[PDB]
């Protein structure tokens, strides 16, 4: 019994994270076999950030010029390129401590865990989500360019996220690991707008979901609706609108706790249209979408 935003372990990532320095910016790295990577902009000066042309900028660079370091150990770089926003520094190297990995690029309303880092030291682990419009609400200091979100499978380390930066607005950007900013965002400091952001529905069901089988249920009623209406409802609280694979993906919290997911949704109508009323479930005020309904399923049944 009891829930909690839970991260995955960190363990397998600890082992991957290094402080690399080029000129005086340092920030992190992730060194898997025998490449270090980290956001190219540790190239760039402070005036460079502005308007930096990324291709001249590396031309002018010496794999000397690059000072890759794992706890004493210095790391020798041979080899340079540049995927996209991705510096990938070949080093002569491989890591003993390199997991089974993949890199993914995730889809909005995912959850990561993030390990948050300073001179390629871990300082502390988080959960979060993916935004609807590809932002993150992270907690990033100065340095924790490099930090990496992820996801275990069994024994097998999901890389989905690399932090570049953050918004004059206090929200996060960043890279997949192939380098590809999650969103309309480019790597310079110019003023950059995030979309319109939304409610991950699939995600607040979930976790109503995980209330009821939590004893909280004073929520439930015996009214119901199909997609259609309760979508309408939806888009005027800034809710996703709900689709049938979303219904698809409910169905064996549907079967656990025997509620339909559309009785589920006509109790979320409800909620949105009187709100809690100084109730809380799972002891919070707000609806909370961060946790999908595999992260329920997963927590709720004892996976490891
Ligand atoms: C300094 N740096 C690194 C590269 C990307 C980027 C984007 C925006 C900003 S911002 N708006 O915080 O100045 C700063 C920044």
């Amino acid at each position: 019994s009891g829930f909690r935003k839970m991260a995955f372990p960190s363990g397998k990532v600890e082992g991957c994270m290094v402080q690399v320095t080029c000129g005086t910016t340092t920030l992190n790295g992730l060194w898997l076999d025998d490449v270090v990577y980290c956001p190219r902009h540790v190239i760039c000066t402070s005036e460079d950030m502005l308007n930096p042309n990324y291709e001249d900028l590396l031309i002018r660079k010496s794999n000397h010029n690059f000072l890759v370091q794992a706890g004493n150990v210095q790391l020798r770089v041979i080899g340079h390129s540049m995927q996209n926003c991705v510096l990938k520094l070949k080093v002569d190297t491989a890591n003993p401590k390199t997991p089974k990995y993949k890199f993914v690029r995730i889809q909005p309303g995912q959850t990561f865990s993030v390990l948050a880092c300073y001179n390629g030291s871990p300082s502390g682990v988080y959960q979060c989500a993916m935004r609807p419009n590809f932002t993150i609400k992270g907690s990033f200091l100065n340095g924790s360019c490099g930090s990496v979100g992820f996801n275990i499978d069994y024994d097998c380390v999901s890389f989905c996220y690399m932090h570049h930066m953050e918004l004059p607005t206090g929200v996060h950007a960043g890279t997949d690991l192939e380098g590809n900013f999650y969103g309309p965002f480019v790597d310079r400091q110019t003023a950059q707008a995030a979309g319109t952001d939304t409610t991950i529905t699939v995600n607040v069901l979930a976790w109503l979901y995980a209330a009821v089988i939590n004893g909280d249920r004073w929520f439930l009623n015996r009214f119901t609706t199909t997609l259609n209406d309760f979508n309408l409802v939806a888009m005027k609280y800034n809710y996703e609108p709900l689709t049938q694979d979303h219904v698809d993906i409910l169905g064996p919290l549907s079967a656990q706790t025997g509620i339909a997911v559309l009785d589920m949704c006509a109790s979320l109508k409800e909620l949105l249209q009187n709100g809690m009323n100084g109730r809380t479930i799972l002891g919070s005020a707000l609806l909370e979408d961060e946790f999908t309904p595999f992260d329920v399923v997963r927590q709720c049944s004892g996976v490891t």
